[PDB]
């Protein structure tokens, strides 16, 4: 007897998606993240949603959520320095896992970044909080976005200026500025706008300017197909993975 019975713990974090509390169980000692409130979207995303990189959802306000002790990749982010990178590169191959999978089922997150990537107790990268996540293909066929959605920094420069946009070089430009906040602890601009002097230098080229001093020429060199302005022009995943970095053994 006993198996449904969970002990609330302590409380990991808030959100206007709500809070959240840890739960383990009475009998097994197995831990979970139960989240405390749209909110019938993000029941309805996590459903179909089961992958060694993202969060796994266990049920059902209650949500039933994997429990992630590594924490964020942002704690593991030292500011202005970044982190080895071997690690970034493991992570990033983890995030472009969670991410193709993702996109493989026509779901896209839209907002990626280092506080909704979570880390298991392997300090294996899970993508986390699908509260803004919504559908962009169904029965074979693309539905482009209007909507905004997202973080500033992390943000994609068609999504400022367009009235509408496809989904996944959204996806694919904000993985780019986690990138970067990973090999150099620091993020690039407020927002990719012409008006972030910052953003503009970026364009021009300036990479003897941080954050780009601080990183290598292999990941710099990834980070200038990706960080690309018209979402046309940009490098799809399929080509992310074909990359010189992406691909270099490190230690
Ligand atoms: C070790 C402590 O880390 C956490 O606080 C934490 C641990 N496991 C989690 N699983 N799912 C979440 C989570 C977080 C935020 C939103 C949602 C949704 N929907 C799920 C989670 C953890 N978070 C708790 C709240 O604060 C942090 C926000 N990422 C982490």
């Amino acid at each position: 007897p006993f198996v449904e019975d969970w002990d609330l713990v302590q409380t990991l974090g808030e959100g206007a998606y709500g809070e959240v509390q840890l739960a383990v169980n009475r009998v097994t000692e197995e831990a979970v993240a139960v989240k405390i409130v749209n909110i019938k979207k993000e029941i309805c995303i996590n459903k179909m949603l089961n992958h060694e990189n993202v969060v796994k959802f266990y049920g059902h306000q209650y949500l039933f959520l994997e429990y992630c002790s590594g924490g964020e990749l942002f704690d593991r982010i030292e500011p202005d320095i970044g982190m080895p990178e071997p690690d970034a590169q493991r992570f990033f191959h983890q995030l472009m896992a969670g991410v193709v999978y993702l996109h493989g089922i026509g779901i896209t997150h839209r907002d990626i970044k280092p506080e909704n990537l979570l880390l298991d107790e392997r300090d294996n990268l899970k993508i986390s909080d699908f509260g803004l996540a919504t559908v962009f293909r169904y029965n074979n066929r693309e539905r482009l976005l209007n909507k905004m959605c997202g973080t500033l920094p992390y943000v994609a420069p068609e999504l400022l200026k367009r009235r509408e946009f496809h989904a996944e070089p959204v996806d694919v430009w904000s993985c780019g500025i986690v990138l970067t906040a990973m090999l150099a602890g620091e993020l690039p601009w407020d927002q990719p706008s012409d008006s972030c002097q910052e953003y503009s230098d970026w364009k021009e080229k300036k990479t003897y300017l941080n954050p780009w001093k601080k990183i290598d020429s292999a990941p710099l060199a990834l980070l200038h197909k990706i960080l690309v302005e018209n979402p046309s022009a940009r490098i799809t995943i399929p080509d992310i993975k074909k990359d010189r970095w992406y691909n270099k053994p490190l230690k």
